[PDB]
């Protein structure tokens, strides 16, 4: 609740940061010791040094190693930041792990090009930060402490004052912490903000020559930056204000030593108070930066709670192949506006199951339910009277292959797009077999070497035909037991189509298929066959059986049929 | 070519840099010079002052006033920053524009989810530079030449050492600023591969859940950060290596001073060269500190002479309508593979055109052509007997409406994906007749108030079917002269598209329109169509004149016919 015991536990889990740090604070601290002792020896030994070249030859060896010692330092510098670049590496190593871990219902809500400069940007103000963070809060602690003791009147007789100079600065700090922190928790809540902008729009940028966003979409860039970043010099004017008010506090303290305070003590006492300030001056400093950070992370911290959607789960079931069965599920994208009502369907197994439904009805989001995505509220899925959760979470989508209503395609050479199913032994004899089975290997070979061709960013290398085409040989790569077809009519003509047809025949004949699609004419000979309709389901069986008995529609597919009569006339 | 003039040749063009850093700079000078003058006046002032609380109390309130004009340096280093927060800005607001501007065909080659990091993280490297850059750099720069003034016996009498002190540190410092060159060119094309992976993975997450990528993927984010990252070190390992470095030449000085001066004052000699260090690690630390920005901008300059692909040089022609006349133009991707072989075809007003080939054909490359991205080299495209590009190079753009092979949206909220088009005069009360011409309306109103829809990143919250009717509409608002659809069978059932062909007959009569679509069920009409094949073209006239007279297919619609025949039996 402090927002300060959760920043020390999450570096805690970075582990390594104990070891060297140890080893590296404990020389910066010998460091400080040195840096004390060096201006009063010095002036007593070029008194001494009046006998100079002598004590010189062997001194300047000294003084060299000594002065080499003095460059001890940078290694303090360098271990510190050493550990300081471990510290930030362990958690761009711990946010990414989580980050894929957590389910699909957070990324829906909250825009995952907002959240990806929340690995970079809210780190990298640690880096800046561990440097000042700690080498400066631990050289001035001690010269702090080496002070008072050292002005030995001070603090057992005339100790009154040095209980003033901490507690009543203490108090200027708390707004302006508090004030520091509202801030960084603000500009780091716009980076995000801001980069989240440009890659909703950047990679989309032949829509944005629509010759009048140029114009629009630059303007929003300025008002991005300027209306906020510049704006972003808010946290600049408190941090300078921080310097008048350490010593609008300190010299309060130095009126108040003559409202309580022999002249041979006073002119002791001057020489050694002003000593405290570029010690003062760091300590602030340090208290300044810390409240920085916590705001460039109280936003990181809450991602390391959404809870871990992948577990590896498998109580005793895994492998057998059984009918799929769905038992009243009905699901809520929104819990109080849902869509889907307790739909409730069996999926054979060996034979061909089609799903057809007008546009805004439940197709594809029964797929990715069917992937186990959701598992929604009233009702049950199940597959050999066997409830699915229970065999495990996502060791049971390694059974399944997938394809999107979109053809997605990451930043591939293309035979990277096709490789991670099985992921250790691809067996590069066989993809060109997953690209027969596909219709991909005839408009493969004639570009430059199926290896060396490069898809784009989404994959704009190839085009749209040959991207549907690329994407449906991922799921005949993996050889499941079960396919998952969303548009095989998306991008690709009918000479391709009919090669596909005519191929997974040959694959499916034991391996069951839930394939929708466009234009019915692609699911006339399926085994069964249903019409989902805005979360309700209308219709069962074989289409020639569904078209006699079910007069819900009576021209879903006259709809179609007219406009292919027309064909054979204007022919002959 | 010395990669130090287009610098601040960079930071000119951010131009009110000049105004207030010129007063900022200038009380910070001064500042340098009572930080000088106050340790010689209170040691002698104590010993006047021990005059008692008389000679403290009325003179002592205007040394809190003289310490409240110490607090007055505060105020230069915020107004430093002030306009280190506006050199930023204008790196950033300079980016933008010209990153916007520029042709397409850049973007196809490097990776457009790297190059935007290159805005904010190689710039942010340059905030925590200029305190650490200008103020360190006066600050000491005043020191040093106030030193040796005042070490007047070695500047004028003995000179020969204070002659060493620079140049000898002159040449220490030059392997290692370029090996701190070598590497902030390093990283910050490391942190934009690094950021360009994710973006190319994390909207994708949907894919990612294939359960055997989330133990790779993952693995590859580590491979991405540790093995280069954490192996960033290599900057610090030699950011500390300068400490013994400029000592280790400056008690090369010290040794010295036996070698021409122990014959012949020197006991304040030392006094006053010690107080050399604390100056010269601040100067050094700035010319390390430079070249490390200018590996963080190299890349950064490069963009900045990219050929400003809109201008608007509109000679005396946008406005007419006229015939569109393609004349054997031969596109390349690449200029030695390319893929279409001098077209020639003529677009006719008012009749809906259409093309329509197999997969792997010209067919977009032919529209994204038609949107004047590229204009390749072999062949002139005309309207009107008028080349296409004398008229302007994207006002044309203007005119028409375009619309994807797949239907894009940015971040959206629904009704700005439609707005922008007129861009001013959006006129609310016909966004739904632009919505009625697109069947967007029957299916849009039982959502919560069109406005107040959101769709996703990419348009995951609507629908796929719903996705590509809204990106229709985006066209049907714009009111073209030429319209372009790329996929009207993309994802939209029987049902609707009736509805779009019976609407946009309404509309285009005078107004032509290219379509290209699968299933030649819907361009059967049509009153032209082409037979686009690997860049080159095998067909004319309408599709009952090209069945019967070309014999090059003759069961390209018997491939879609036999499809259809099992149905009625
Ligand atoms: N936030 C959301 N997440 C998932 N689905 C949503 C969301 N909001 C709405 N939907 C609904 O998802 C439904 C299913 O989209 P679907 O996968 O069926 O697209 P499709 O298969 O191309 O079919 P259609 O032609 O009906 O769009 C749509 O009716 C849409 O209303
Ligand atoms: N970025 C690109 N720019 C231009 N051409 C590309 C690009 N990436 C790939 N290509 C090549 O351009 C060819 C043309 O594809 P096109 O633009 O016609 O898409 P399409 O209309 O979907 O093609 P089809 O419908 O025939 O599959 C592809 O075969 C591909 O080899
Ligand atoms: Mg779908
Ligand atoms: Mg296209």
């Amino acid at each position: 609740k402090s927002k300060l015991k959760p920043f020390f536990a999450l570096v805690r889990r970075t582990n390594p940061s104990y070891g060297k740090l140890a080893f590296a604070l404990a020389l910066s601290v010998v460091t400080t010791l040195v840096s004390l002792l060096i201006p009063l020896l010095t002036k007593q030994l070029v008194d001494g040094f009046s006998m100079s070249n002598l004590s010189g030859t062997q001194i300047g060896l000294i003084a060299l190693v000594f002065f080499v010692q003095a460059g001890l330092s940078a290694y303090a510098t360098y271990a510190l930041n050493y550990n300081g670049q471990k510290i930030i590496s362990g958690l761009r190593e711990l946010l990414w792990k989580k980050l894929i871990k957590l389910p699909v219902s957070y990324f829906d809500t909250n825009a995952s090009g907002e959240t990806v400069s929340r690995v970079t940007n809210d780190t990298m103000v640690v880096k800046e930060l561990i440097t000042t963070h700690i080498s400066g809060f631990i050289t001035g602690i001690i010269s702090v402490i080496g002070s008072l003791t050292i002005l030995f009147i001070m603090n057992w007789k005339l100790t009154l004052l040095v209980l003033v100079v901490v507690p009543l600065a203490a108090l200027i700090l708390v707004p302006i912490g508090r004030k520091m922190f509202s801030i960084s928790r603000e500009t780091q809540d716009e980076t995000a903000r801001f980069t989240g902008l440009l890659n909703q729009i950047l990679p989309e940028i032949r829509l944005v020559k629509a010759s009048n966003a140029e114009d629009v979409e630059y303007g929003r860039g300025k008002m991005g930056i300027s209306s906020l970043f510049k704006l972003g010099v808010r946290e600049a004017k408190v941090q300078s204000l921080v310097g008048p008010l350490i010593s609008l506090v300190l010299m309060a303290a130095l009126v108040a030593v003559i409202g309580y305070g022999t002249a041979g003590a006073l002119v002791a006492f001057i020489l050694y108070l002003f000593q405290i300030i570029m010690p003062m001056g760091q300590i602030t400093t340090f208290f300044t930066q810390l409240q920085k950070s916590i705001g460039a992370t109280e936003r990181m911290i809450e991602i390391l709670a959404e809870e871990e959607e992948d577990t590896v789960t498998g109580k005793q079931i895994e492998n057998a192949h059984l009918p799929i069965q769905l038992d009243r599920v009905s699901f809520g994208y929104k819990p109080d506006q849902l869509i889907l009502k307790e739909v409730s369907a069996v999926i054979e197994a060996g034979k061909v199951t089609a799903i057809v439904g007008p546009s805004g009805g439940g197709k594809t989001t029964l797929f990715k339910l069917l992937e186990r995505f959701y598992s929604p509220t009233a009702g049950t899925i199940r597959l050999g009277d066997e409830p699915v959760d229970t065999y495990s979470l996502e060791s049971w989508r390694e059974h399944i292959g997938y394809v999107s209503q979109e053809s997605p395609l990451m930043s591939g050479t293309i035979r990277e797009n096709i490789c991670y199913g099985l992921e250790r032994d691809v067996t590069d004899a066989e993809i060109e077999k997953a690209a027969e089975m596909a219709y991909a290997l005839n408009f493969i070979k004639e570009l430059p070497n199926q290896f060396d061709t490069e898809v784009g960013e989404r994959g704009i290398m190839l085009s749209g035909g040959q991207r549907q085409r690329i994407a449906i040989a991922r799921a005949l790569l993996r050889n499941p037991s079960i396919l998952m077809l969303d548009a095989a009519t998306s991008s690709l003509d009918s000479q391709s189509e009919k090669s596909v047809q005519q191929a997974l025949e040959v694959l499916m004949e034991g391996r069951t298929t839930i394939v929708i699609a466009h234009r019915l004419s692609t699911v006339v000979d399926a085994d069964q066959l249903l019409f989902v309709e805005k979360g309700e389901i209308t219709g069962r069986g074989t289409h020639h059986e569904l078209m006699a008995s079910h007069g819900l529609y009576r021209d879903f597919a006259e709809q179609q049929l007219k406009m292919n009569a027309d064909l054979e006339n204007k022919a002959g």
